[PDB]
């Protein structure tokens, strides 16, 4: 019917039909369009107290809870999708990954290179789409597939 992963939802505020995809946690009310030996992705981790390593450029010790960071996950999804920030500047300011220094950017990967939640999600991303909150042992990721 649908890509891999996708499938059909009824909005609870709304009674209209939308779409999840339960592995990027991508949702959207358009009906989804339409593998690579390799992807290129950026993200944006929040990580959270129960991180597996708590501690960033950002800050020293990382305390927020993991329901806090989905929070923040949330809000900065909510800004990208509403065009009031974009997500290169959100990852640059926000995330807790050094790859934030590189607007997110991680380069290409292979299946077998990441933690598989995130190799996961980001091969099932389509080029220019982005994922919803997607956990790690890391933490929580924004993934953006670029390639
Ligand atoms: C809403 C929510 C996200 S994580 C979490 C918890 N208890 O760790 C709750
Ligand atoms: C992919 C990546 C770019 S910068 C970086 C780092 N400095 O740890 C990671």
């Amino acid at each position: 019917k649908l890509p891999p992963g996708w499938e059909k939802a009824m909005s609870r505020s709304s009674g209209r039909v939308y779409y999840f995809n339960h592995i990027t946690n991508a949702s959207q009310w358009e009906r989804p369009s339409g593998e690579p030996a390799r992807v290129r992705c950026s993200h944006l981790l929040v990580k959270h107290s129960q991180s597996r390593r708590p501690s960033s450029w950002r800050q020293e010790k990382i305390t927020r809870t993991k329901e806090e960071a989905l929070e923040l996950i949330n809000g900065y999804i909510q800004k990208i999708k509403s065009g009031e920030e974009d997500f290169e500047s959100l990852a640059s300011q926000f995330s807790d990954c050094s790859s934030a220094k590189a607007r997110g950017d991680l380069g290409a990967f292979s299946r077998g290179q990441m933690q598989k939640p995130f190799e996961d999600a980001s091969f099932a991303l389509r080029t220019g789409e982005m994922s919803g909150p997607v956990f790690t042992d890391s933490g929580i990721h924004i993934i953006l597939r670029t390639e």
